[PDB]
């Protein structure tokens, strides 16, 4: 998974991630890069 909410912005079907990862959409952990 990626990192957990607490980020601006909007989630597009997939939860909010406080730092963009290297993948596009894939969580497993709290919230999901939008």
């Amino acid at each position: 998974g990626c990192k957990p909410k607490g980020a601006p912005c909007s989630p597009l079907m997939y939860p909010c991630c406080t730092g963009p990862c290297p993948g596009a959409g894939w969580l497993m952990k709290d919230c999901l890069c939008c």
